[PDB]
């Protein structure tokens, strides 16, 4: 859920 984080 958090973009180039991941989720």
């Amino acid at each position: 859920q958090d973009p180039x984080k991941x989720x």
